[PDB]
RNA sequence: GGAACCGUGAGACAGGUGCUGCAUGGCUGUCGUCAGCUCGUGUUGUGAAAUGUUGGGUUAAGUCCCGCAACGAGCGCAACCCU
């Protein structure tokens, strides 16, 4: 399980870009940051990690968000130890409201690539072959991690409100929980399950996500194992 | 007996570029062959609507990025035909 005493990466971040919400995680500005309550962060650990448990044994799907180039690959490999979904490149109108349509797109998408990989792949004019060819990366840029996606997630994680505020508001109204690691910039009423930590700093980033992931294959039908994504913390 | 055309007598009936295209169909001219014109969804407004095509640098051009409540899509141009 998770380890307490982290005075040494997440801790206060940002530097006078914070929001009056976040005063009762803030421990006090000192030359700059604003600095989190180190012993407020881990009550919440519990609250979050409990519900995580919950749902992680329930066989419930998570959906981990991850614009931010800061832990664009992080959002990934962790997602990948478990199966989850996410989103790396950016977050289209009618996803999951006009599903049908979208998956079209995918279909498309797939049976281009069966012309691709060598059936009928130069027997017309390299102009439309070029336009194929545009198409696929449009695709393959945005339908990407939504490929594997047959039907409608019972709660998303995210790494920063703001940032991805848009996949935020698009969780309230359908009525589904959230998870996220955000800071001072930000207003954690939008969040039922927030977690007072830095939302930049991939060494930061990776911690949790990699720690959630650990809890989420233990208590389900797998066994732990060690964190690839430590790997890419050599980014510093 | 009787079909047909035709002529006279008799009966039932025809026609109109005569008016109105501010009653209209169709066709055509004109800005134009100039050119953009619109849609789906999200967001803003009580609403008619607006945004989307705003901002910074640039280009012949929404030409294209960066930032970016917007993201995409269908006619127009172009191409397809002919000298």
């Amino acid at each position: 399980m998770r380890d307490m005493l982290k005075a040494g990466v997440h801790f206060g971040h940002q530097t006078r870009y914070w929001n009056p919400k976040m005063k009762p995680f803030i421990f006090g500005a000192r030359n700059k940051v604003h600095i989190i309550n180190l012993e407020k962060t881990v009550p919440m650990f519990n609250e979050a990690l409990a519900e995580l448990n919950k749902i992680a044994s329930r066989k419930g799907k998570i959906l981990f968000v991850g614009t931010k180039r800061a832990a664009s690959e992080a959002v990934k490999d962790a997602a990948l130890s478990c199966d989850q979904f996410f989103v790396n490149h950016r977050w289209l109108g009618g996803m999951l409201t006009n599903w049908k349509t979208v998956r079209q797109s995918i279909k498309r998408l797939k049976d281009l690539e069966t012309q691709s990989q060598d059936g009928t792949f130069d027997k017309l004019t390299k102009k439309e072959a070029l336009m194929r060819t545009r198409e696929l990366e449009k695709l393959e840029n945005s339908l990407g991690g939504i490929k594997d996606m047959g039907g409608l997630p019972d709660a998303l994680f995210v790494i920063d409100a703001d940032h991805e505020h848009i996949a935020i508001k698009e969780a309230n109204n359908l009525g589904i929980p959230v998870f996220a690691i955000v800071d001072t910039n930000s207003d954690p009423d939008g969040v039922d399950f927030v977690i007072p930590g830095n939302d930049d700093a991939i060494r930061a980033v990776t911690l949790y996500l990699g720690a959630v992931a650990a809890t989420v294959r233990e208590g389900r039908s797998q066994d732990l194992a060690s964190q690839a994504e430590e790997s890419f913390v050599e980014a510093e």
